[PDB]
């Protein structure tokens, strides 16, 4: 399948333990996208001061269309050094490595794979 149905578990910025995917833009996308097949990719909601409690390169979870099944469609993108690899709608959030820390709520997206 081209997209795939996630809830993706939505973390506190000060729970989050492993606060990036890895050291290149091409690493993160790879470990985001493993992360997110595996089940163990949390998403943290974008707000003053929660990027510089994270580690770059950044990947967001963007709005890639105008929501089958409550599910909104999403892609990913990368950020290092303030240069974006991909084009998108909005953040919904940013992606993390998530290790057992309890969610706040749950997004629910259709990830383009």
């Amino acid at each position: 399948k081209t997209h795939v149905q996630l809830s993706l578990p939505v973390l506190q910025v000060r729970d989050v333990l492993v606060r990036g995917f890895g050291d290149s833009v091409e690493e993160v996308l790879s470990e985001a996208r493993q992360h997110l097949k595996d089940g163990t990719c949390g998403l943290v909601e974008v707000e003053k001061g929660v990027l510089p409690q994270l580690e770059q390169p950044y990947v967001f979870i963007k709005r890639s269309d105008a929501a089958p099944h409550g599910h909104v469609m999403v892609e990913l993108v990368a950020e290092l050094e303030g240069i974006q690899y991909g084009r998108s709608g909005e953040t919904l959030g940013v992606l993390v490595p998530h290790v057992g820390e309890i969610p706040v709520a749950y997004r629910k997206v259709l990830l383009r794979k």
